């Protein structure tokens, strides 16, 4: 069972892809494993860079080809390079640059809590297993953050055996695979969000009762026909910036909330007003709810929030 | 006629897209035959990964190709694999993603029923026979369902014999290769659409109405002028957020309809007032068909569901 | 003057760029002539697939390279193979997936009249002459066509001989290279934007006239404003969701139209009204022209249809 | 000092990317040059295609490599091809497809007056220098010129010499390399763009005047903001359609004058009313300026072209 | 400690991706470095272009992998090219254009400072030291400036030396390598912008306040919800056109700005109305601060700019 130590070098955590449930990562992977002594020339461990390697493996050295699991695709490989000690020992060090898969659920969109994973394992080899994983997010944690759209906490490993009950022709007992399997965490930077979405559809929510301090009924009913367009009008401002997903965030529903607070208005204005012994008979009450369901809109926003 | 097994794990299907009936997968392909026992060194099975595997086609190894008929492109392959046994037979083992074709139909969008299919189909051997096959759909059914755009069901597998009828000049019977054809059926998570879609556009619809309880004649009209410059606003959040197709969906109808209930409205309320026998003979029950089409509009609407 | 047998096997015909004036096709090319008899193993045709072919041509093995004329790029080929038969001819079988050029027209656009073409001639070879052309559009002329952009017609074959005035430095006559051009005619799926454009759009210029059905002028004037605003906000809907082109197609005009209706209205208007022998004098007639050019938009529409 | 003999096909000039200064260019290029008289198989010119040229370079044969100065990346190879005869003159035949980048101004965008550019030059020959340049401009002139988005003129050569500073550490004069340089002029198709864009706007400039043939002060104001939201409700669909720049075009300013003739009017719309010895006491004449910056505003225009 | 001489050209910076902090540059990379003399066929340097290089790297030749340590992805080589002399030293040229991240502020917007970087360094070698770096930015210090994006200054050099705290299995001193950074800084050309965002944003937050010049209650507040819908529809149009960020520039802040200005005029118009002795005691002060806010806003904008 062969022991490899491997090392991964987070560089840059970009492209989030909300509908696929995608993220990009670049840096290295480096690993090391130890083979029978070699006579390497002059004596200083032998380097071995880019078209070369492909060489040395049609001459014997074997090199453990290591998958990504959760690879969208097959990774971008910059350069590659075997570093061959003489007391055995082969140090593999290469860059890339891959989009990775994993589940993420963007539910309360405007304030995500996701985590991006990593996961190593030998294409096809059973007992080669891999010895200690080492990565280093060397990326800035209260250096940069409001500059960056996400920010994170602390690198996490975890090494394990994976077992397919339906390989290769084998009963022995080939189906366990060591798989490297890295976490980072991190949170999405909510300003921009809050201060040119939540805000603004607020000040229009509220903004959207100041229909009732209107005196006459056609003043009253009218005016929330122009800010039903303006709901709707707002609604597109958010789709067409906002990532795309099959299912409704919180901004989703504010929406549908300033959809139900005028539609909810519209019917209350087409009541106080016929709900007459003479016609004019606005209900002086109901017409007068200007703080009815205003602050009745902070107990359906605080089920909301149930 | 040489017996193949193949194993297809499928590892995601994303990225549908819509016009051109598309729709991408990951996943690994295994296949298994055998051939004339071989002198691997050790014993144990032999591993020829990716650089390799090329060489020792070009020292008679033949390995066949199997290709994806439906696919739209050339796959994106990952990790190659060939594992040679001494008694013969050889497992190849790859992974890759590519994107497939399939007829698809998106009529009633918002509610789709679809289904994903791979089609493998040795490239140039008529007798080289497809043994059985296996898919494994590891994917969690009832598990994430609700993260996930599409919602699944079970495997389903079929080999079967296609005859072309003029192949390379051959006549004997050299014109049925057999082809694996795989299938997962899978629905459309509604959610989002109904929530952010058909709802608001209903209320759109509801509030449509709403026109006839206004008292004078100019207010019953100029504001479905309002009313109809907001179904175009709707109509237009709906098509730049919504997937590009060449009919209209059940959404795509809904917006029709708004637009004929508006224009509906337009005409009576163009009738009601100028069908005097003086001038503002507004036809007291016509001006009060505030219940009229308003209800009669689920005639029309479950007109569209006959 | 060597014989080449041709078959073009198109399988999807996808991803119409009308700004490039390109179209995605995918399928296979099939191409047979005959060479010095050979000894193959065995006796059958031998069969070389992939990585292979390459290495028989170092070996002598001449293979012509058939150029697509009309393809921006350079085509993505899938699966390569060679078939070599005993008695000397020899069959080259390959899938591509290429994105082609042609002359599309699309003023019409609601209603396109294309035609899809392919063509193929030997790269560098004066005297290898291309035999008989097949072309197998093993599509469905009427099974699925309104699941379908485009419906279409049936194959079109045509083998020519074109005259290059300026090739190699040769004269004697090296300047005349077989060349064979497929034609497939379409016609696109007009539903959608008749339901979803036209149809809407009429209604738009239809409610458009209902301007003068209003009593007071300022009112009469003041909703042509926010009928103005809706032909923009529907230009916009259009725009966004229509294929961008350096002409103007149908519903392009409808929409100019639209914009001349409402000017029109405008300036009678704010005629009728500033045109008295009093002040609110407008002309009985004028202000009642109702039915005038609503009609006379019918005149303005048939001329515009001749 | 080897004397080679350039010739251009250009054969589809399209994709013109107005932010990056770049477009594409499908072609083939031909290179002649003479060498060592050979003996060739037969007699008649020997013909090496694809594959089979990188081998005679390994063998001796040598193959200038002659750069595209000015593309963005590296062109896209298609089929190349050597003709080696006897005699000893070699020459070079390839199909590509590249980004060229040039100097592109934009700035009276909807009547564009641009120049593709190519230019070749050998990217490490001092002294082999490029004889004759000859360009195939076989695109048609007066054609279908109302199909395509742009209309030419005619090709244009010019072969120079380039002298570079800072080289090699050679010393005697090595740093003079020969380059071709190609120009095709063009024009871009104003159609589309008067007709969707300038025309339009035009009538919202206009009809935006009409805001003073209206009674009341309310009617003269409040009718303003709804002809604001009219300017950027079409500065959107203008920009949403148009190609972006970093610069302003003719159009941008027509939306930047139509925000000031909106400005304006109110301006003096909420002067004439409020600039009063009483109350209502409009300046007659100021609020009847109906006539003055209408036609003052083609004197505002008529200083943008001046 | 092998002496090797870099020198960049940048031939062209162009398209930057302010979500991904990228930016593409295009130019050649020199490298030069003494080995032991050489028989050059003839005597004058050797120059080996292309294919031909990775064949003299199998002879022995060694060449240094230089990477350029902030590039995303993997660099689109062109030409490559050995300039061997016979007094030994190597000369390495090739073009490249490649994509390179760097931390990038963009929070004032409209008004850039930015500056390009590019970062080589040898990919595995520990004492291969890199002597002088020179940068040819040959462009147009003024020449053409709002014709581009972007407005330069100079180049600026850097060779420093960079420790990896963990690097192979080597504890001596192998630990140091050399890193040539490049910087070139540059402004963002503010025009378009200023003439098309910030000035109409600007007239839009004026007219704004033009709303308290009305008359009645009614007007002063209907007219405001016009507004509000202004406000909306223009923060779609800048929206859709600037660069997606993940916090707010100066744009993204004006436009709140004109949110609150208009929500700030809701609550004073439906209080100067409601916050009566009697009905219509409108604070004839209050609803004439019609330059109360105007310049208060004033006070508002030069807080934001504290």
């Amino acid at each position: 069972p062969v022991d490899v130590s491997v090392s991964i070098f987070i560089n840059k955590i970009y492209g989030v892809n909300t509908l696929e449930q995608t993220y990009k990562v670049d840096g290295y992977i480096v690993a090391q494993w130890t083979g029978k002594p070699r006579k390497t020339p002059g004596d200083k461990p032998l380097i071995v860079e880019n078209t070369q390697i492909e060489r040395w493996i049609n001459n014997g050295l074997w090199v453990p080809a290591l998958e990504f699991i959760n690879v969208v695709g097959s990774p971008d490989t910059g350069n590659k390079r075997l570093m061959l000690f003489p007391d055995g020992r082969v140090i593999y060090n290469a860059r890339f640059l891959g989009s990775f898969s994993n589940d993420m659920d963007f539910r309360l969109f405007p304030f995500d809590r996701q985590q991006f994973v990593l996961e190593l394992e030998p294409f096809s080899y059973n007992n080669q297993q891999l010895r200690f994983s080492d990565i280093q997010v060397y990326t800035e944690n209260i250096d940069n953050e409001e500059i960056d759209e996400w920010w994170i906490r602390k690198a996490s490993t975890h090494i394990s055996d994976i077992r397919y009950d339906h390989l290769s022709s084998v009963q022995p007992n080939q189906n366990e695979f060591s798989r490297i399997t890295v976490r980072i965490d991190a949170v999405r930077n909510p300003s921009y969000y809050l201060w040119s979405f939540i805000l603004p559809l607020g000040l229009i929510i509220a903004a959207s009762w100041s229909v009732f301090w209107l005196e006459s009924f056609s003043e009253r009913l009218q005016t929330s026909f122009t800010l039903m367009l303006t709901v709707v009008a707002y609604a597109f401002y958010t789709s067409n910036i906002l990532p795309r997903l099959p299912y409704t965030t919180v901004i989703d529903q504010m929406i549908i909330a300033g959809y139900g607070s005028i539609f909810a208005a519209i019917l209350l204005i087409i009541f106080a007003h016929h709900r007459q012994a003479n016609g004019v008979e606005d209900d002086l009450l109901i017409q007068r709810c200007r703080l009815a369901f205003p602050l009745g809109f902070l107990a359906i926003g605080c089920v909301l929030v149930i």
